[PDB]
């Protein structure tokens, strides 16, 4: 309820239902999030997940109001980020749909998301800047390595709207589509990348995002590791095919 | 703050102007002007008064580097492994914001300088650029450190390698500069951005910025560690931005 | 005519050619380990001050050569030593500078990658093509990419694999120059030839910093980049010494 | 005066002067500690210096019945560290003479020099563990480099103390002398020290320092800068 | 039980429950032994723990005979390692009793420990290295940050046994005991280290833990984090 | 020949062959070594090295009376180190067999090799140190990770000889033998390695050299992918 799961085929679409609250994540749903995620990461059926909001916004970040309530985000050094997903490196990538704002929390799950998908008159921006409330979802750590440290620290320090057009050119939207279209958009790009071979795509894409810690000797080597992934994958399901030859 | 100052300091509320007061040298730097900005921004970082810092120029130029007819004699920039860096405040992480107000020219250690500033508000005919290529001197005030993580390493080195100067709408473009002014307007447009962001919560404003600074190189579980740290100095601002 | 890879040089500037046009100058071992040697040459050779990179035939390089595949001249897939496409693992103490014609695409986009500069012809196009066809980057691109145009445009490509023409590649910061098509070659000898023009040991060693800086937390990288001081005033004074 | 400097051509002796406090340090003395310490990084006619305490005793750390005065250790995140010279990293050596105790802050001054030499019946330890003050004078970036993570974990947990012939088997003391010896064994062995070839020692001596925490093609490359600073000076 | 947990004040012992099996970590165990360290990690009544295996053995390491089966040790890139807790980085501190073998997987969770009390016939190795198993439970990335790279790299490339003597000349071994009392010796220096004070404690071996990730002067800046605002305002 | 190379099966030994310099390297010989090893690095049929001397010594360091001569070291930024070898992460261990003396630049040689089988008169020294010729074939970096900073530092700053016996008490030798005995010593222990599962072993050694200066969590990342680089091996070895 508070967090909706759709599956269409190996593509598995994750709604934020809070439209009321503009998609604020409070605790329940930062939870609801979280297992959605750990439950696709896990699922082999499923190779796509798209993080979209229902009711033409995206995220507008942790539910402030509720603060000093049962219902507050969950604040711990281990397991869950605040907003859910946060901390989580996925297996597999997920591409966010930005309808209306994707702001403070949610700038940060946007950020989370491997790509940005962004309706004409979507808005990102830091806008927990006004009311105090630190970036603790990754924000300080994505943003400048996604966009470069300049246009991040403007971001982070003004707080400041950016509109899609702007989030386009900077690199911070990957597409910018009409209003209306951000779902079926990425949703379709989903069921592209889940056509392609998986395993390849799958271990490429984690050698990209693990080399922001490693130097570039410990980088190379991490991503030479991809040949060995790929081929002991393809290997052990030709096995698996195999040993049903002559047997069924 | 007197004509005299190789450094001048205005303080306005919340927000310090640091400026650079060297016109007949187009601002370039030697060893006493290195230890006065050194000073400048070391009080700035001490005093709990000052928020959020400016630096500029005066005469229409931001800064030419180093002082290069001071080198070889007593006047020359400090050039040590460790203390103050040879522009003076560039090996500083400090705990509060800098912005840049560029005019003319910030080439070598003055466009170092101004990579060292946390914003660049440029105006329309100021130019950026590695000039100290030209003239066979390294970069050594953060330059090749600072330059790659704020524009991409692409385009970093493009300017690194030729030493070409970059005008105020190619550096809007890359993000080299953030805002662009019209001419004569650096300085004001820089006071008064300084100014807003004085206005907003402090604490959380700071904690973001200096994990946004020291992520860079660490592992995500790593970095996502250090951010988190946030949430212990910003708890009072947070409840209360909250209400 | 008939090698894999050609040499030419002209003063400084050493123009390395890959001589596959044929098989659109995909890379298989004997042509890797050519292009190694190369590097590895223009590397010691000490009246070398750059190189340039590039392809016959109207294109850069497809990749690594699909068809040699299952024969002896595959290319070698080894976790130390050359990389699979040969200088792809290779700090070299010189730049060199991608000329890109037509595709550089999979294992030829991770050369232009490996490239300090990129300049390409209007109708060049950049492309993770491997991804539809399932064979991994192994040649730095996941390294690369992202520290060069910014995580979120190398995720777009590498997850992709779609192609970048060159206005777009210029735009992302991927491609430093656009030239006419048939001019990429002759663009980036030009190039060449401005930058070993400029004094060497300080653009030599800005550019080992700027590299070596990626990972590093700043304080350590202002380390390394502060012994270029010592490493300019000697090695420029011992080869004018020579000169 | 807090601190004694005693110079004997390219050797010069700082000595901690408080015995009265067992040589424990507090802000003005970490202060004239600091001091010493830049002004020999600075003179060219220095080579090497020797640490040691007046009295019988190294240092019993940081003096815990100055905190909260004008006194007090100043505890910021730039500067100079609370014992004084905790987070210079010197162009060039310094040599430990641990007499007594050597601990918690005063163990940290130790570490920080880049040799220690022992007397019989010293005792080094993480005396500030039993007292709850944390390791602030680099003790946990130190010690597990001087002597590996497991050797160093265990003195860290316990707080136990560690006489001079353990000390000697870990690594923890270079060198072992008789009791009252500890000084004149370290200034001989910083004459030795300064009668070599200075940039090499200076050279490699820095690049052993900076190389922890870096990757190994940036530490070589690091290492590769000596040629290049030996043919500057 | 696969895996025991006894709490004694202050102070969880965990057991690894498999004698018969010399304590070789299989799933299950594995599972048992992440959650076990989960829940000491969470619980603010527990300071310190141990680790120990029943029947006179430490661990064997990863359970050979499970591979293939549905209780097969979880090999992923992210959640819990193959032995269980071998990637967490506690905020407490865990001993290590070491009886019989502490080998291959087992060997691992030793090194995972902070110290290690080792009985007098005791023995650490590589063992995996006959078999052809990976260290993929921090081995690589520990051993030589315990002891040194060179004798490290003795024990992985060789996979020789150490014995306790051994163990304790290079480092290995933080105490040797007589056999049958590392359990004993071990819960008694946890409850020496339990009522000591515990922010500081725990502070300084965050430090000493991540300080190997950073050049100095970046491990300095870490290191100064253990002493809260509040406190440096205090002290000075 | 500068560098004798022999192969006797899986086990390659390279050989210094300079007796009458003590083994010192000058640039020939570097070559010469650097050649040896980037073919020993991708022999097949190769699987662990040897490094020993002639003539009772293992290496000297640098050849220092070769300056200003065609057989000068090559000193350069990239590429191979002054020594040759010294900068080169092989996929593979070599064992080094110290006789006599390893020191300056030799030391440097004993310090790249993943293990160091001594005799019991071998002398291990900064031998530079005296000299004022200064580490560049990385014994700054590999000394104080080897043996930890304290006792590096000793060495370093002191040029002092460090005989057998307490190289083994401080780890820098591994193994101590009789005199004579150091390079049949490394080749039983190279031939010992070579019987083993050689995939698995290649990855531990190898995450355990890159993981040296990474936070934990990322060299944890680096190291996992061994068990990807053993399933490859074992499933394309019966495909």
């Amino acid at each position: 309820d508070l967090v909706q799961v759709e599956r269409n085929g190996p593509v598995t679409t994750v709604i934020i239902n809070r439209p009321q609250a503009r998609n604020a994540v409070n605790g329940p749903t930062a939870a609801a999030l979280y297992s959605a995620f750990a439950e696709f990461d896990r699922d082999e059926s499923a190779s796509v997940a798209v993080l979209c909001g229902n009711g033409g916004t995206f995220c507008a970040g942790a539910d402030l109001k509720a603060f000093g309530t049962a219902e507050a985000n969950a604040v711990h050094r281990t397991g869950p980020g605040p907003m859910g997903p946060s901390r989580m490196m996925l297996s597999k990538p997920v591409i966010a749909a930005v309808s209306g704002y994707a702001v403070a929390g949610g700038l940060e799950l946007a950020l989370w998301c491997d790509l940005r998908v962004a309706e004409q008159d979507a808005v990102f921006g830091v806008f927990c800047r006004r009311w105090g409330v630190p970036l603790i979802d990754g924000g300080t750590v994505r943003l400048p390595r996604l966009i470069g440290h300049s246009r991040a620290m403007d971001m982070i320090l003004t707080g400041r709207a950016v509109q899609a057009d702007e989030a386009l050119a900077i690199g911070l939207a990957n597409r910018v589509v009409p209003n209306g279209q951000a779902r079926q958009a990425a949703e379709e790009l989903a069921a592209q990348l889940a056509a392609l071979p998986q395993q390849c795509l799958r271990s490429d894409r984690l050698s990209a995002l693990q080399q922001w810690g490693l130097p570039e000797s410990a980088a190379l080597d991490l991503e030479f590791a991809s040949i060995s992934r790929v081929a002991a994958e393809a290997l052990e399901g030709a096995g698996r095919f195999a040993a049903g030859a002559g047997r069924h």
